[PDB]
């Protein structure tokens, strides 16, 4: 077979699974074919039979729409994927959904699909193996030494993402990264020069890449001589321009919007194969063109190869390959958990009125010893975040530092923190001010999606951090972060909450942390060492009475104090009440029902939420018979102190609205 | 007097606000007052006495920390911002507040703050004074023709949605922006090149853009010579990239990240005021300063002018200048309220069983007739959907139009068309996925805190879209929308709540709108006349029983035929059921009590909320004793009718929920 019909294997299973599914998108796979094939054939360093090969190279597909593309890949070279899933493409439950999902199919490395992310991911896959590299190896042994190579198309280049991630991967001289950009001039409006005209390798050169300019991306000399030209720049990442026809083969739809997202349909597909010369019915391969496909053999000698040097290294470093091991399979320290609950149990024994964005830092400081895999970092607000501890050291100055100055760049930093904790090795945190969270939303809700661990560290979190105002003031943000699936959220009331969100960020193994923490200092509270415990378990009582309560007050973070004082005025009157703190109401719903009942008894219907954020949320642990101080508006420049009176943030106020209750639920 | 004596009026009240307020940026204001007292002297056409002139210059600080410095140049040119003001910067409800905000403040354009966005908003402000003009400019009569200033730095430019605008801005040719880029090597974490190492300049060419290099931001002779450079290229948007000093004039703080965002500090004011040779006390500002800046007179000559010319302009084009006067003062056509309910009532006396983007693609042709004032757009997604109607026409190819290829820009595109808004002439609506309401969602803010009309249409709203899956099926964004403080939300059930929520959309006269479209067909609700007018009042009892109900069902959108399907089935059994169809929480919210008391009343606490997005949000109309169907967790990959079996919403599992409760 010419490396054309090899290249066209991928073309055919792609048009005929699209066909099938009724659903799918034949364009850019069919245009990208020929440069998958002289990638994956001639340069990717991947073992088949182990995905998760330490030191394998990361293909990323951030046009992921395309992703008959890459199962189409995973399929001929050899991974645990039949092609009876490739006939289940989109089907439920099926190893092939629409777009390509990490875990749930071999050999995929990130989730992509909305555009522009994948870029990110794999601009901190290609810091993750720079850092990893410098930290690790050692003369004589370079037991890191991998690519990171990614396709994109015009919607990731349109993107403002790709110019956070891009401008950023420039200035950290990522040599192994090489991008393959699918020129193909179609979008979904149709031709792109009525909105998309820059001069996007000037644009890219702009960013320090070296970047190689029209590239005949179906011709497999072409190809090749470029990516050998990009290899050799090792001082650059790489942009190579790749001229495609999308949907390449189709006589009437190639070149066109119309192969962009939907089947080609039966009768185009018959014209494509004549015009292709693919004698071969759907979803059969001949043995031949499998033989050529496969990647069994050689990944076997590559990954046999790199077993054996690491077996040097761990001869030479034993402690350096067992941190290696351990960092790679995402395991923590065996100490950890012990040293964790001695600091913890040292600050609610020591108290500090310090604000929670400090308690992060201190427990940065604490953690930072016992976690060389910390990889933090902060959107130009290190001073502001206490993103910063005695031990860190920015990779701009030294590859094997720990720390990353992002810049002021949100969405470019949660992406690429997805990348670093897909890429293994590292626990990433990054940071920002709550409020921009919002320019990266989509990466978060990716993190939670993809089940990734990275500790989200967003701080001035409320009309507390004053003169600023409403454009930076948080209201709603907590709120949108509590209601996505598998997203935590800890906003800690001291800096004993602080430490213990703190570490179940970093235990945490399936998913994201959230935490939310104050500018200004927080009130210490007095706990026993059951109740202590019961941080963890996301909300639990933190003041009670004897017998059931006549008023419960549920509060959050710089409101636990405001409901302490409320409840220690309203007990010396002798009202019966009860404060519980809710750190984390992600963790308190994973509780049994019987903890539930115990914090929040269904008997009691007069409870108060307190939390300076939207109060819309609250029904949820309220109901319709209780009150809530929250906040329904935007907040205002002036100082904090006058914001928290305006806004009824004072314990009058929570007094009075809590006496309704005890006034509404008796008439 | 000097024109660097002039720039330090602008630093000592910058440096003193901040420093009796102890809190904001001295930085920025002290190291761009040379770029401003030139343009604002000497080529910026505006009248403190009318900040609502139609014709006037706009003027945007991206920068919008920096707010010592727009407030120091009002306060000097004249506008309604006095001396007292500028004493109470950052304090309770003064007309300082620590970011400019829009409506606070006589001359404040725009709201900035979160960075980029304010040099996106110039963007739409360029965009809609070139439409303005194709549209309404005749042959002798020039009546729209003013420039879009933008001064930005180093974190707007690093920002991705700089790319997305800018990017934009070169393809539609904007020659009337100007962009000053505040090239100061600075940000919070210290010397920028440490993370931020672009060639600015080739970017900005990259993009098609004219781009002035190696400016001394503190010559005034440098700054006006490029400023003039830029004024003369017509057709290019222009950046001027402007070498500065932070915190310009302080011996000790100079140069550095500590003149950014605090104080400089009583001292080292002292011994700037030594450093500039500025010999006034705090808010003291000599009356020959004030006569070397004020732009009252020369103002009010400009904008009378003006007044001249549109008079004659009316007096050969009435009927476009009554539409000009009306488009400006943003004021709906007096019969479009008769003829949208005309239409609205056709919509239910002839049923039809289409996907709600369609229905919105239905009232965009049914409107657009009507409001030549659509700007309208979609970031690359026009066949999805459904932005185009049968009169649009892009930019692109016909400056007079009306539709903006925005390309795949979601963030961009939304803060453009905040600056659309702001700039007036136009009701700008934009497009994406639902979804993709991610990537813009501070600008969706922004347009509810600016006080802003933008009609928004989110279109493929749940798992119903089927096979994509869970990257692009939306679960949880719809909750945000609706804890927006002043955001109004519609998911429509049918074609007729569709053109409703569209009406209450171009109607907002202090808010944006956003419209939750179904991918795939939803069945025509039956109405009486009543339940048709109180669509509108965004929840309504769609179906009932005789007295007091049993059993409420309160649904949206697409899930309204479902719950209507359960309630049959109850009613059958011989339940007292009822169906409240909620399209619009928000609006429902504003009703009367005795209203909201009809539709869910307080006595009935068994309430089944259904929803294809995440259940929490429902517990504010169902309380603890009630159940949601909705959903917990991410979507699916797989066809719509078997996600929407595998994840509960089938008859049976609704009628299973709603027993529970009786
Ligand atoms: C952030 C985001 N916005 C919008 C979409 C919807 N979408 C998918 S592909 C596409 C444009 C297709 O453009 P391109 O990347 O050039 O696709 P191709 O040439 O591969 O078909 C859009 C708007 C998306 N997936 N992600
Ligand atoms: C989207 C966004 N992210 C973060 C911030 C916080 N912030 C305010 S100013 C700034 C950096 C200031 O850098 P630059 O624009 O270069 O400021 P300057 O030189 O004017 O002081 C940051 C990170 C913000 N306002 N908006
Ligand atoms: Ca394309
Ligand atoms: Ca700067």
């Amino acid at each position: 077979s010419s490396r054309k019909e090899l290249a066209n294997a991928i073309r055919a299973l792609s048009m005929d699974a699209v066909q099938k599914a009724k659903s799918g998108h034949p364009g850019a796979p069919m245009g990208m074919a020929d440069i998958a094939e002289v990638l994956w054939r001639d340069f990717l360093k991947h073992n088949p039979q182990n995905p998760s090969w330490a030191d394998r190279d990361r293909f990323v597909l951030s046009n992921g729409h395309g992703s008959m593309l890459i199962y189409s890949l995973l399929h001929l070279t050899g991974y645990d994927l039949p092609m009876e899933e490739l006939k289940n493409f989109r089907q439920l439950h099926s190893k092939t959904p629409g777009h390509p999902e990490v875990g749930y199919t071999a050999g995929v490395e990130t989730t992509t699909g909305p555009l522009g992310q994948g870029i990110a991911n794999a601009v901190g896959m290609a810091i993750a193996e720079k850092t990893l590299a410098a930290q690790f190896n050692r003369p004589g042994h370079d037991i890191v030494d991998h690519y990171t190579y990614a396709f994109m198309g015009d919607g990731c280049m349109m993107e403002g993402i790709s110019h956070e991630v891009c401008s950023l991967a420039g200035t950290l001289k990522l040599g192994k990264l090489i991008a393959f950009y699918d020129d193909n001039g179609i979008s979904i409006d149709g031709h792109v020069e009525g909105w998309f005209t820059d001069d996007t390798a000037m644009r890219f050169e702009a960013y320090g890449w070296h970047v190689i300019r029209d590239i005949d991306g179906h011709d497999a000399a072409s190809i090749k001589r470029a990516v050998e030209e990009a290899r050799a720049v090792t001082d650059k990442p790489s942009l190579l321009m790749c001229k495609t026809i999308i949907g390449f083969g189709s006589p009437n739809k190639a070149g066109t919007h119309d192969s962009h997202g939907a089947p080609l349909g039966d009768a185009e597909i018959a014209l494509t194969r004549e015009q292709l010369g693919w004698k071969y019915a759907p979803f059969e391969i001949p043995s031949e063109i499998y033989a050529q496909w496969d990647a069994k053999e050689a990944g076997q000698a590559k990954e046999s190869a790199w077993n054996e040097k690491f077996a040097a290294y761990a001869k030479a470093y034993p402690q350096e390959a067992a941190e290696f091991t351990r960092r790679m399979k995402g395991e923590m320290p065996s100490d950890f958990d012990a040293k964790a609950k001695e600091f913890i149990a040292k600050l609610q024994a020591n108290p500090a009125k310090i604000a929670s964005r400090k308690a992060s830092q201190n427990a940065i400081e604490a953690f930072g010893p016992l976690l060389p895999e910390f990889l933090g970092g902060s959107a130009d607000l290190a001073p502001y975040n206490l993103t910063l501890w005695s031990g860190s050291k920015a990779i701009n100055e030294d590859a094997a530092g720990n720390y990353i100055h992002y810049g002021v760049r949100e969405f470019g930093m949660t992406a690429i923190a997805n990348g670093i904790s897909l890429h293994g090795g590292f626990l990433p945190y990054t940071s920002t001010f709550l409020m921009f969270v919002e320019y990266a939303r989509n990466a978060v809700r990716m993190a939670a999606l993809m089940k990734q661990r990275q500790v989200m560290v967003y701080t001035h979190d409320s009309i507390g951090l004053g003169e600023t105002g409403p454009t930076h003031q948080p209201v709603e943000q907590v709120a949108s972060l509590r209601v996505t699936p598998n997203m935590s959220t800890w906003r800690p009331c001291d800096q004993v909450e602080s430490a213990v969100a703190w570490k179940y960020g970093v235990e945490r193994q399936d998913g994201p942390t959230a935490l939310i923490l104050s500018q200004q200092n927080l009130a210490q509270q007095e706990r026993t060492e059951e109740q202590l415990a019961n941080i963890a378990r996301g909300g639990y009582v933190l003041k009670d009475c004897a017998g059931q309560p006549e008023l419960i007050f549920i509060a959050t973070g710089s409101e636990v104090e405001l409901a302490v004082a409320a409840y220690e005025k309203l007990t010396a009157e002798g009202v019966k009440a009860r404060v519980v703190s809710m750190p984390s109401t992600d963790a308190f719903d994973k509780q049994d029902a019987a903890y539930r009942e115990s914090v929040l008894p269904k008997a009691v219907t007069a409870r108060v939420a307190v939390e300076a954020g939207i109060a819309d949320y609250w029904y949820k642990y309220v109901g319709l018979n209780g009150a809530i101080v929250g906040m329904t508006t935007f907040g205002e420049s002036a100082p904090a102190e006058l914001l928290f009176e305006e806004f009824g943030f004072t314990v009058d106020n929570v007094v009075a609205k809590a006496k309704e209750l005890l006034h509404h639920h008796h008439h």
